[PDB]
């Protein structure tokens, strides 16, 4: 067992967990206690019931406290000289506030803690990194996964194998299995070519043809599904129990191909083809949510790369810079009531993700998505700046790159009323000779619009599959709400964990990396020709605004039993 990776793996999500009780503000952990000086050192005095808790914090770039990692917390009565575990310190803050702890998961938060720490030690400890670069950044991205998030690591419904062969940092493959879905019952893409699902299982289409003929079925009334094993296993014969019953729904017990995981686990990558990926439903919990896109998103994402091509044609910046991946080409069951809105119908899809072929043909320039850029690692580092020697003026000039080509896509998007949903997974920027050249969108399910600055520049409404007149998060009815998800995903969470990473690898200042990121956002801002009525609204939001909403991640997994929510933080662009 290595022991270094254990202990490197549990200071991690210590330093998670108390960030994001921080950032929330959990059980009044900074509203009610006392800002101290002992020793040249600012600490939090948690004073609850009889117990103490000494936390050594910093004022961060967000305008937050965050937890100084280096020093050690103090908790009152503790003896123990080892290290405290994510787990221990969870158990000490829900028994300082037992009115509170009644109303919240405690014990599967204090077990998820046990388990990320124990899965990501693995993960450090048996890292194996891929020989293709953009395998191997996703494998990075994956490593680090969601941000200041400790739960993050924790993927429930996985047993101890299951680990093993899908986490994409063990770089083991693994087969895909086959489900006979019936003509009759299932539906596809406006654009999707049959020809490209039957070239991906042709290869066991022979053993098919001849496991439905020992079954009085014929193939050509049928469609071959790629399933995930775990899928196929544990999901399948439970969620189509009556489909399989009617022979609707045939679960083939065949096995095809070499599959690896992305960033996703749901995302497959084929080494002979790495650019063209096979999405697939595996039903677990990610984040306390299942793991489940619906049969109408894929139609939503359909809509939505739509839209984000015409503003690509349309403006100057998005032609010249952004690139997006071809989702069009995707199947699902469908029962035959044709009701759309069914949980059942994400179970059994497929869903293929062709990345652009200038990138696929040029082995020069290395695809990282930002997320990756947040891995606490130099590889990627190294890779794209092209030396060991990496000096605070080369990662800074570097981070000035990343930062304008970002900042200047997202709100050059933005003036036409179309947000992607631009957290470090989603988006990849490809690199060569150390300067950003495109960015590279993926996942467009989740394509944001305000209606009234798409009507304003004459555009068409995607025309979005949603419940009949009731509230979503696709369509944001204020200027407040719609700029929530760039604020928080974008800036908060993406672009400051890259900043986390740079000033843990190089020891550049956060403070310093912040003042670079807001004079790009106060530039790029300025320059862009706003809708003229609301132009001193977007200035008030980002910049004078004394608050900025904040995604709550901790909170609802301690209220599950998952609801969606914002709070407000201060605003980092403001200095007080
Ligand atoms: N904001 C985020 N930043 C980084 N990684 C994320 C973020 N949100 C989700 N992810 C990860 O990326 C994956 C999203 O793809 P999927 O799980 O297939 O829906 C999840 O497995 C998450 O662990």
């Amino acid at each position: 067992q290595n022991h270094t990776a254990v202990n490197t793996a549990q200071a991690i999500i210590l330093r998670d967990l108390v960030d994001a009780l921080l950032f929330e503000d959990i059980a009044g952990i900074v509203s009610n206690s006392e800002i101290t000086k002992e020793n040249g050192q600012t600490l939090l005095i948690y004073e609850r019931e009889t117990q103490q808790i000494k936390i050594p914090v910093y004022f961060s770039a967000l305008n937050m406290f965050r937890y100084e990692s280096s020093q050690p917390i103090t908790i009152e009565g503790r003896v123990s000289k080892q290290p405290l575990t994510a787990a221990e310190f969870w158990q000490t803050i829900a028994n300082m506030n037992c009115d509170l702890s009644h109303e919240w998961e405690v014990a599967r938060v204090e077990e998820g803690l046990t388990t990320a720490a124990t899965q990501l030690a693995k993960q450090l400890s048996e890292l194996d990194l891929a020989s293709h670069p953009f395998v191997m950044s996703e494998q990075f991205a994956s490593l680090k996964d969601r941000p200041f998030h400790p739960l993050a690591k924790e993927k429930r419904g996985l047993r101890e194998a299951d680990y093993q062969v899908y986490q994409a940092e063990l770089n083991q493959s693994f087969p895909l299995m086959v489900a006979a879905v019936k003509k009759t019952h299932m539906i596809h893409g406006d654009t999707a070519n049959i020809d490209e699902l039957e070239n991906l299982t042709v290869p066991i289409k022979e053993q098919a043809t001849d496991m439905l003929n020992d079954q009085g079925l014929s193939i050509d009334d049928y469609v071959l599904f790629p399933v995930h094993p775990w899928q196929y296993q544990h999901i399948l014969p439970n969620v189509f129990a009556t489909e399989i019953s009617e022979k609707l729904v045939v679960l083939l017990p065949l096995k095809f191909g070499d599959y690896l995981s992305s960033s996703s686990m749901r995302s497959l990558i084929d080494i002979g083809a790495p650019y063209n990926h096979v999405k697939v439903p595996f039903a677990m919990q990610s984040l306390g949510a299942l793991r489940l896109t619906p049969t109408r998103y894929m139609k939503n994402g359909e809509q939505a790369e739509q839209l984000l091509r015409q503003l690509i044609e349309k403006d100057e910046a998005l032609a010249k810079y952004v690139m997006v991946c071809d989702e069009t080409a995707w199947w699902s069951y469908m029962g035959q009531d044709n009701d759309i809105f069914k949980d059942q119908l994400g179970h059994l899809t497929v869903q293929l993700r062709k990345y652009p072929e200038v990138l696929a043909k040029n082995d020069t320039q290395q695809l990282v998505s930002m997320a990756a850029l947040a891995a606490n690692d130099r590889t990627l580092y190294q890779m794209i700046c092209g030396k060991d020697n990496i000096s605070k003026n080369d990662v800074m000039t570097l981070f000035e790159d990343i930062a304008q080509v970002f900042l200047k896509v997202t709100l050059s998007f933005m003036q036409y009323g179309a947000l992607p949903e631009l957290h470090g997974q989603n988006i990849l920027l490809s690199f060569e000779d150390g300067r950003v050249q495109k960015c590279v969108l993926r996942d467009h399910d989740t394509v944001r619009i305000y209606k009234p600055w798409l009507t304003a520049h004459q555009l068409s409404l995607p025309k979005y599959v949603v419940r009949e007149d009731t509230p979503n998060t696709l369509i944001n009815e204020d200027l407040e709400t719609f700029f929530a998800y760039f604020q928080t995903l974008a800036v908060s969470v993406n672009l400051y964990a890259i900043i986390d990473a740079i000033q843990d690898l190089f020891g550049v200042s956060e403070h310093e990396l912040m003042s670079l990121l807001k004079q790009i956002l106060k530039n790029e801002v300025a320059t862009i020709s706003w809708v003229t009525t609301d132009q001193l609204a977007v200035r008030h939001i980002l910049f004078d605004k004394q608050t900025w909403p904040f995604k709550q991640i901790l909170l609802p997994l301690l209220y599950q039993r998952m609801p969606s929510g914002l709070t407000t933080v201060p605003n980092p662009m403001v200095t007080y």
